[PDB]
């Protein structure tokens, strides 16, 4: 038996076996006054003391959210949903320790992503088992508030500020800085690391002041706070409050009583009107999500990238090959997962009018001009794989390769990647390719797993990853030593070096995406 005296009382983990070792596991423990009755919409209060003995032996509830429902009884979206109950109790982290217990080892914070309207710490690919096993770190997750009970804004009206849910993943940063050394962790070699909305929160805290001294270095999957989904103005978090006010009958004239009234709704009261505070969406809508709050956020963030106002620190950058094609079976017009999707170029036009509703004839007929140069005129998937890649390139890849340029030209070292590894039990067929979210199975060393019917070229991958993962946070410095592996070379603005990740050759190349990227960063802006 392990017990761990906190600086909040006694928890007791559970031993797990993993590859003929030991790992030490401590699920849900709470790092937060559980933000319920007067506390919904506060930014997390600190933990009251306790005398006996927390049990940290089961993953704890997660935190409300929607549930997604397009595919009943696919595992290509299930596996995403929630796998405990959810309740507004969820303010609570997990924590996996190498056995037997590290002198000093390096903590990894993982942030999981969900469109700031979803997620959860507990998931299958999340687990921080293999990372603590294999490479004798800390790993650590959190689960934050999502959606509206996670990112409600009246900004200045203290009853609900915005960014809460940046605030619970603040405030596990800081449980972690005053904890960790007790399970035998070093509260100054910390990472975090997330994926999609975990990897723009991951970029906030670069950003936020309260964060600066609470981790080292950071990793950023799929994600960064200047992609067009990741920040809502003040104007949009003020007009999608009231119409959620409306929507619950909760309008009232003093802005201080309507938030009363949302705290007499039921969670599902909330969840269910969610929906609809935005009158057009689209499948990247993050209806509630962080704002310039003065708080978390000082000041708009592509002024404070801009300007060199982030911690400096080295980073680790990267995107998939096919980002954008999940978000094509959501919404886009001849699209789905049980087809090979052809569409034709009438077809693709709307899928435009799909995610682009509010921008200009003539902004549509550019992207379509841009994205329509074949290299084969006759190949039908043409416009199939166009409409993903100009998903994909806006959305995630051009924004996070803008912020890596950004935040390398003030002389800090940064490495990107380019994820090119098709998973071979990934459950979306194969047009899909290598599509968002399926590179963390391959993070957290999944493969590793000789019983789970990956291939030995992704054990050898996932093995690989994991090394640079955990060479990233110990030193910095993302390499492979000992395989003869590529060398990672640094990203500088002027060559904009990156390393490719697949299971036949890791080369590196330069300037991803180069003409895209210039189209959406410099030209698609004046539309
Ligand atoms: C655990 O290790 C720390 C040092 O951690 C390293 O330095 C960090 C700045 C960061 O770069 C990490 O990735 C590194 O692993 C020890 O901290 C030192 O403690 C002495 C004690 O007198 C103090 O004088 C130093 O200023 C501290 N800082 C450094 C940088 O040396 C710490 O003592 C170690 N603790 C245990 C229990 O092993
Ligand atoms: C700001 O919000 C208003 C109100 O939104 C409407 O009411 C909410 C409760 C919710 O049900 C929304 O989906 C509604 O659309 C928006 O004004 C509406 O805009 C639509 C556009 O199709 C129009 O048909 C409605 O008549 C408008 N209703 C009112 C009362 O003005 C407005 O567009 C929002 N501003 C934005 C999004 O910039
Ligand atoms: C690919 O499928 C889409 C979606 O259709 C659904 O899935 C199919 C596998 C099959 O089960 C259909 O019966 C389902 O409706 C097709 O697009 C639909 O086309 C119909 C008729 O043209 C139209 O009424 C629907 O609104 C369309 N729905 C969507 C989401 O586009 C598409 O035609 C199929 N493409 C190919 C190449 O087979
Ligand atoms: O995952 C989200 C939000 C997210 C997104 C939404 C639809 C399709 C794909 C991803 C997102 C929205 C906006 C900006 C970034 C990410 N919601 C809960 C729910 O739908 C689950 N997701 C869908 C799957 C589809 C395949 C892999 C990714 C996860
Ligand atoms: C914690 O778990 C141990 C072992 O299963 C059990 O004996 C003990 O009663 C539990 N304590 C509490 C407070 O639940
Ligand atoms: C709104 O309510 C709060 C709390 O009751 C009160 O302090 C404030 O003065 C009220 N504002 C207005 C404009 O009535
Ligand atoms: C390096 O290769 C050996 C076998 O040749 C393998 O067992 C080991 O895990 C590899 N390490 C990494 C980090 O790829
Ligand atoms: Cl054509
Ligand atoms: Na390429």
């Amino acid at each position: 038996d392990i017990i761990i005296a906190t600086k909040n009382g006694k928890v007791r983990g559970m031993q797990l076996t993993v590859f003929g070792g030991t790992v030490t596991a401590f699920l849900g423990i709470p790092y937060a006054q559980p933000p319920l009755g007067r506390l919904r919409f506060k930014k997390p209060q600190s933990l009251t003391k306790w005398s006996d003995i927390w049990n940290a032996t089961k993953y704890a509830n997660s935190c409300c959210q929607n549930i997604d429902q397009s595919f009943p009884g696919f595992h290509g979206s299930e596996m995403w949903n929630p796998n405990t109950d959810l309740s507004e109790d969820c303010l609570y982290l997990n924590v996996w320790i190498p056995a037997p217990k590290p002198k000093n080892a390096t903590v990894l914070i993982w942030i999981y992503g969900g469109g700031f309207q979803t997620g959860t710490s507990s998931l299958h690919v999340y687990d921080g088992k293999f990372l603590a096993r294999v490479e004798r770190v800390i790993v650590v997750s959190m689960n934050y508030r999502v959606g509206a009970l996670g990112f409600l804004a009246l900004p200045g009206n203290p009853e609900a500020p915005g960014n809460m849910g940046l605030f619970d993943q603040q405030l596990a940063l800081q449980w972690v800085q005053k904890n960790i050394a007790a399970f035998g962790g070093n509260p100054k070699s910390v990472t975090l690391f997330g994926e999609s909305a975990g990897a723009a929160s991951v970029s906030l805290h670069l950003l936020s002041p309260g964060s600066h001294s609470l981790f080292t270095r950071a990793i950023l999957q799929s994600g960064s706070f200047n992609a067009p989904w990741a920040v809502t103005s003040l104007y949009e978090a003020r007009n999608r409050t009231l119409n959620l006010a409306k929507l619950t009958g909760c309008s009232r004239e003093n802005e201080t009583e309507i938030i009363k009234c949302l705290r007499n709704k039921d969670p599902q009261e909330i969840l269910l009107n969610e929906a609809f505070v935005v009158p057009y969406g689209t499948p990247l809508s993050v209806n509630f999500g962080p704002t310039v709050d003065g708080d978390f956020l000082t000041d708009m963030p592509d002024i404070l990238l801009e300007l060199g106002q982030f911690k400096k620190t080295q980073i680790l950058v990267g995107v998939n090959k096919d980002e954008g094609t999940a978000f094509l079976v959501y919404g886009a017009p001849g699209f789905s997962k049980d087809n090979n999707s052809i569409i034709t170029r009438k077809e693709f036009q709307e899928g435009l009018k799909i995610f682009f509703p509010g921008v200009s004839e003539f902004g549509k007929e550019s992207i379509l001009f841009h994205y329509t140069d074949w290299v084969d005129d006759q190949r039908p998937e043409n416009y199939r794989e166009a409409l993903g890649d100009v998903v994909g390139d806006y959305n995630f890849i051009c924004p996070a390769l803008e912020f890596t340029k950004k935040f390398s030209e003030w002389g800090n070292n940064a490495f990107f990647y380019y994820f090119e590894h098709r998973s071979s039990k990934l459950p979306w067929p194969e047009w899909m390719g290598v599509m968002h979210g399926y590179e963390i199975e391959f993070v957290f060393g999944l493969p590793l797993e000789r019983r789970d019917q990956y291939t030995k070229a992704e054990e050898i991958l996932s093995r690989s990853i994991v090394k640079r993962w955990a060479n990233f946070a110990k030193y910095g410095n993302p390499q492979e030593t000992q395989n003869q592996s590529t060398s990672w070379p640094v990203f500088k603005s002027t060559e904009q070096k990156y390393l490719t990740l697949n299971t036949e050759s890791t080369r590196i190349m330069t300037k991803l995406r180069a003409q895209q990227c210039r189209f959406w960063t410099s030209f698609f802006p004046k539309v």
